[PDB]
């Protein structure tokens, strides 16, 4: 049982700006919605108009190195108990539903920000 049909997951970035919602009902696997969720967080930080300040070719870049430099942050996301939990730490299932807030851990919030 779970949401396959019905499923709401937030998404934000510390440090820089990423607000967006999404549904794991798409995805029954870890699978699909890792590469759904790559892809679809992706656009959204690409547009016509957006951080045009430079957050689009700034924060978006210093990802990768915030990521490799600052490899002591990985992604995690908050279940329905409300704990913090590193992706891949609980079962699929029971992610899939208790899935409410997903939050990537970006150490570069000191670096892109």
């Amino acid at each position: 049982g779970g949401p396959e049909a019905a499923a709401f997951v937030k998404v934000s970035m510390d440090g820089a700006p990423y607000l967006r919602k999404i549904d794991l009902r798409m995805y029954k696997s870890y699978d699909e919605l890792s590469n759904a969720l790559s892809n679809m967080f992706s656009s959204f930080t690409m547009g016509k108009h957006g951080g045009e300040e430079g957050m689009i070719d700034f924060m978006n870049e210093r990802k990768l190195m915030d990521l490799v430099n600052s490899w002591d942050y990985v992604p995690s996301y908050e279940n329905k108990d409300g704990n913090w939990m590193l992706v891949g730490d609980v079962p699929w299932p029971m992610f899939v539903d208790t899935c409410k807030r997903l939050r990537l851990m970006k150490g570069s919030d000191a670096i892109g920000l």
